[PDB]
């Protein structure tokens, strides 16, 4: 049952009222991530899984429809979202019978969550991250699945239960110093029931080598906002949706949670860069905050606070500072062995080399065309560091990371600089494979069939 103090909130007409509620929950030592799941879902499912009002082309009379579309809300009634909750806990408190919480019963609770999702969907739809999906559609997308299992934990009264999160997976943590791991969902076949332990040993990105976020239950509401999925479909983003997780990451900001949050400091920053709120800090700001945050609290061991940074950089045509940034990001990811496991890092890398960063080369010779980054010895260097550490991460790993495709990307990127400034760096190398091409990536003449065969000689 729900305090009454949550349910004299209700019902939810506006995005405001959703803030109180969050404003509400956290305020309290456990704020109640089923019930903020639940809201989240159903506002989520009503403006973005079932699209109500889809998202015209002047005269004396006012015109026949809205000249600029509509935005909506689909109102919340303590009525409805109380029957979900009530059907969430009478489930999770039926099938387990029961302050340090042992690995037998959070593989219980985590088998509940597992055994009550469908058998057969597709893990990478949008739109089943939340306990809505869960209850009303019996289906969870994989760190789905962990937060589930966290929110039944808390329902249950496991306080010493967590959500941990990585930079692309999820799992729990708990017992006396929050020391134990289990996983309890799939990435990608599945690890559940065992440690990370083997995972955090093999050093692979997947585990950022033990510099992974251990949450407290205000970053797991944290995670939840983050989890808000806008898109409509692959063209089109719900703008009451984005302002909804807009307002709640800056109601956490104000009130701390971000601070250990290095994603959700670049999410918030990639939404002030759209729609810019008067009075906050600038992108940039926040983009050195996420970057200052995983300096401070995981080792410096995180890729996307980097990845965050360029990309703002490169939208906004800083080619200098682009280039640095993800020469940095290379760095970070130069000391990781690439695993299986991996592959959505190695997507993102694969296209930073092989379309982000060729895009960018090509804006600044068309300013060139008509001082230019391109004549700065400087960018070719962060550009020949990008690769280097792409190369140091392959570099002994059980994976290979470069393939024929990056090779023609770099000979087209090393073209765009000038032989006379490609010939004024004095730089050394960290990996063997760019160590064995130094002289090739300098020369006047571009040798693309050498440079071909050296970036694609197996590991
Ligand atoms: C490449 C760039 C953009 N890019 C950066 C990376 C993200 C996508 C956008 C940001 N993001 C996350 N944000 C916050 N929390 N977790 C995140 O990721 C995880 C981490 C562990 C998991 F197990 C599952 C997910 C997936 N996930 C989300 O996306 C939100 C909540 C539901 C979790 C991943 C420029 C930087
Ligand atoms: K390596």
């Amino acid at each position: 049952g729900l305090k009454t103090a949550q349910k004299t909130l209700f019902p939810l007409r506006s995005i405001d009222d959703v803030v109180r509620l969050f404003a509400a929950e956290l305020g309290r030592e456990e704020p109640d991530l089923v019930l903020l799941s639940l809201v989240l879902g159903f506002v989520e499912h009503f403006l973005a899984v079932n699209r109500v009002i889809p998202t015209p082309e002047f005269q004396p009379s006012p015109a026949p429809d809205p000249p600029g579309g509509l935005t909506y809300f689909p109102v919340a009634d303590l009525s409805i979202i109380a029957a979900l909750y009530a059907r969430f806990t009478a489930q999770i408190r039926g099938a387990v019978d029961l302050g340090v919480s042992s690995r037998e019963l959070v593989k219980k609770v985590s088998d509940v969550i597992w055994n009550s999702l469908s058998r057969s969907y597709f893990k990478d739809r949008a739109h089943i991250q939340s306990l809505f999906s869960f209850i009303t559609g019996t289906k969870l997308d994989s760190s789905g699945v962990a937060f589930a299992v966290v929110g039944a934990c808390q329902a249950l009264g496991l306080r010493d239960v967590h959500l941990a999160l990585s930079e692309d997976h999820a799992w729990v943590v708990f017992g006396p110093n929050g020391e134990q791991t289990a996983e309890v969902t799939w990435h990608g076949e599945d690890r559940r029931g065992q440690t990370v332990n083997a995972g955090v040993a093999e050093r692979s990105w997947l585990y950022l080598k033990g510099s992974y976020m251990r949450c407290d239950r205000k970053m797991e509401v944290a995670f939840m906002v983050c989890a808000i999925n806008p898109s409509i479909d692959l063209h089109t983003d719900s703008l009451e949706l984005l302002q909804l997780q807009q307002k709640l990451l800056w109601l956490l900001y104000d009130l701390g949670h971000l601070e250990r949050y290095p994603m959700a400091l670049g999410n918030l920053a990639d939404l002030e860069e759209l729609e810019p709120t008067p009075g906050r800090p600038d992108p940039l700001t926040l983009y050195h905050k996420g970057i200052a945050s995983a300096k401070t609290y995981y080792r410096d061991e995180h890729i996307y606070p980097y990845m965050y940074l360029a990309g703002y950089h490169c939208r906004n045509r800083n080619v200098r500072e682009a280039l640095q940034a993800w020469a940095d990001t290379a760095t970070v990811i130069q000391d990781y062995n690439y695993c299986r496991e991996d592959e959505e890092i190695y997507k993102e890398f694969f296209e930073v080399a092989n379309d982000v960063i060729p895009n960018l080369l090509k804006e600044a010779a068309s300013l060139l065309e008509a001082g230019s980054a391109l004549q700065d010895p400087e960018c070719f260097a962060h550009l020949l560091r990008f690769y280097d550490g792409i190369c140091k991460w392959e570099e002994g790993s059980p994976t290979p990371v470069l393939h024929v495709g990056w090779a023609t990307f770099l000979v087209q990127s090393l073209g765009r600089f000038e032989g006379q400034v490609r010939q004024k760096v004095r730089i050394t190398f960290q990996s063997e494979k760019m160590k064995g091409m130094k002289e090739l990536l300098v020369a006047t003449k571009i040798n693309s069939s050498a440079i071909k065969l050296q970036l694609t000689a197996q590991s």
